[PDB]
């Protein structure tokens, strides 16, 4: 199962980051590294994101990105161990998270959480994804979601950054996009699409519908389930 190889420690997953400063896209990078990245202003490839001064003119949002820039230290830490996405705040800015779609709509409701900052926090789940993605290419569910967003604030819990989210950062994990991809232009037709699993040392393979549920089938038992 050639699908089972995203899950073998070492094979590096792919990370597409997007940042957003009040809700403008100001940066774009897509990082692969074996401890992960580290969103900055240690172990983890290092993901710088720009001073606001090179794209915005309101001077009271600079500022409090300025500021944000300023307490993010080591940074968010984000990385892949086993089945699990994990993240970890090691600066000083509070820092929220949340799965959804490529774009994160105003929903008048929370974060699905906080990065903790002591230990290391568990923040997407392969295992109840991989399943969703069955039900999905058998038409009785919904795409699944794989879109990581950050809001980062200020060290000073006042702000709630989560109301007004004016530093977001996107994380998506490619390999994922490219499943569901190939889920959707697969119930097209019955013959062969190609899927580039966007992991180190993997190449890109073509799968009809059928070996590719049957993939996916299998990949479930690579996983844990409570």
């Amino acid at each position: 199962n050639p699908l089972k190889r995203l899950l073998v420690p070492g094979e590096e997953w792919e990370f597409e980051v997007t940042a957003f400063y009040r809700g403008r896209q100001v940066f774009q990078q897509t990082i692969s590294c074996p401890e992960g990245l580290r969103l900055v202003g240690l172990p983890g490839w290092p993901v710088t994101l720009p001073d606001p001064g090179m794209s915005l003119t309101d001077r009271g949002v600079m500022s409090y990105v300025r500021h944000v820039l300023s307490c993010l230290g080591g940074g968010l830490a984000l990385w892949r161990a086993g089945q699990w996405l994990w993240a970890q705040r090691l600066g000083h800015c509070h820092t929220y998270w949340a799965v959804s779609e490529e774009l994160l709509p105003n929903s008048g409701h929370g974060p699905d959480g906080e990065v903790p900052k002591d230990k290391e926090g568990g923040v997407f789940d392969l295992g109840p994804f991989i399943v969703d993605l069955i039900t999905f290419t058998e038409g009785s569910g919904r795409s699944p979601r794989y879109a990581l967003w950050f809001c980062v604030g200020e060290s000073w819990p006042q702000d709630q950054p989560w109301t007004k989210r004016l530093v977001m950062v996107k994380v998506v994990p490619t390999c994922l996009r490219a499943l569901v991809e190939m889920a959707r232009v697969g119930g097209a037709s019955s013959l062969e699409n190609t899927v580039d699993l966007h992991i180190s040392n993997s190449h890109p393979l073509s799968l009809t519908s059928d070996q590719y549920k049957a993939y996916l089938q299998d990949l479930v038992e690579g996983m844990d389930f409570q």
